[PDB]
């Protein structure tokens, strides 16, 4: 399987700030054929199952707010979220739907310094 | 990591018909000290990420009809669809994250015979 590697493992951070979180694939999940990333993001609040938060990369699922943004392509991807919010505290986990079985990275919880 | 296996690998019916599909994993996805099952179904649309669809294996996400249900436990998971819609063909994934990595199974695609 493809192996997904984020860090930090976890990031404190105030309300407000900018928070920034990285992914690693160990191969490729850019596809060479039609140039697109089957790269995807999940945020898992406390207590709760991965929700799609961001998929290609850098689109955004319904309803999720313009402060999330998605980069970064190939084998190395960015989560940035330009100001932190009361209800962004989750864990976050970037995952390959490139090929099966579909896996996830071992997240990074974003917590509000305390 | 623990592995998801589901069966059947494809499923053809037609309209309104009923749908059954299995997932089993190699380890209990059941916590002992909760007694709650980590065992999640994602919806996958032809071209698109995975969507959760049901949780903590019977729980249904916002906005998935009745017709889904989910049921089962420890190790061994079932998808029911009463009476299949248009809007339900996909491929459908069962996924523990009961322990990180969390993994998918390699899904199982419902058609609508031709
Ligand atoms: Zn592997
Ligand atoms: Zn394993």
């Amino acid at each position: 399987d493809i192996v997904m590697t984020q860090s930090p493992d976890s990031l404190a951070v105030s309300l407000g700030e900018r928070a920034t979180i990285n992914c690693k694939s160990s191969q490729s999940v850019l596809y060479s054929s039609n140039s697109k990333n089957y790269l995807a993001w999940y945020q898992q609040k406390p207590g709760q199952p991965p929700k799609l938060l961001i998929y290609w990369a850098s689109t955004r699922e319904s309803g999720v707010p313009d402060r999330f943004s998605g980069s970064g392509s190939g084998t190395d991807f960015t989560l940035t979220i330009s100001s932190l919010q009361a209800e962004d505290v989750a864990v976050y986990y970037c995952a390959q739907y490139y090929s099966t079985p579909y896996s996830f990275g071992q997240g990074t919880k974003l917590e509000i310094k305390r």
